[PDB]
């Protein structure tokens, strides 16, 4: 009744990438490899990086999902809170309840898993354009980390699992992930905490 959260590279030695985005006062998305922690404001583009060593198969896939961080919490499905589940926000394809969306791919599926519930949006590989060395999914979070009757202040995981095409586990990589008003300050915030 909890997913995994083990990081597992795989056949083909996927692992996620982050861009370095500093932290500004302005920064919309910043990323801390301290934390292991991505910083974000609500509905901002959040640039993620996939790498892998080899070249999957045809039909594998890329799914994400999130989890409640704390144990105490693992059980409880990850959903957009009570106000945002109805506001008129929309893409005509992610589900209302749905906290992670992917942004500008019309083959991102959506998922509201039969047995436990939970929500998570898959898209399928496609190899890096040419010139660049990893391809990047563009998410975005539609719910603040504080919202009251969701997430409720608690921290939260996004696992991102590499799937072949029958669903089963080829890689799997994880993030904390905080949604705020100013992802830079809290960044540097939550770093100079973990330095003392
Ligand atoms: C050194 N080799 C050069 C050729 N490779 C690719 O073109 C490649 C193919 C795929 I499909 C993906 N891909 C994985 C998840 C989503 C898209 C990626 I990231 C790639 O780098 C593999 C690595
Ligand atoms: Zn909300």
């Amino acid at each position: 009744s909890v997913p995994s959260q083990k990081t597992y590279q795989g056949s083909y030695g996927f692992r996620l990438g982050f861009l370095h985005s500093g932290t500004a006062k302005s920064v919309t998305c910043t990323y801390s490899p301290a934390l292991n922690k991505l910083f974000c404001q609500l509905a901002k583009t959040c640039p993620v990086q996939l790498w892998v060593d080899s070249t999957p198969p045809p039909g594998t896939r890329v799914r994400a999902m999130a989890i409640y961080k704390q144990s105490q919490h693992m059980t409880e499905v990850v959903r957009r809170c009570p106000h945002h589940e109805r506001c008129s926000d929309s893409d005509g394809l992610a589900p209302p309840q749905h906290l992670i969306r992917v942004e500008g791919n019309l083959r991102a599926e959506y998922l509201d898993d039969r047995n436990t519930f939970r929500h998570s949006v898959v898209v399928p590989c496609e190899p890096p354009e040419v010139g660049s060395d990893c391809t990047t999914i563009h998410y975005n979070y539609m719910c603040y980390s504080s919202c009251m009757g969701g997430m409720n202040r608690r921290p939260i995981l996004t696992i991102i699992t590499l799937e072949d095409s029958s669903g089963n586990l080829l890689g799997r990589d994880s993030f904390e992930v905080r949604v705020c008003a100013c992802p830079g300050r809290d960044r540097r915030t939550e770093e100079e905490n973990l330095r003392k």
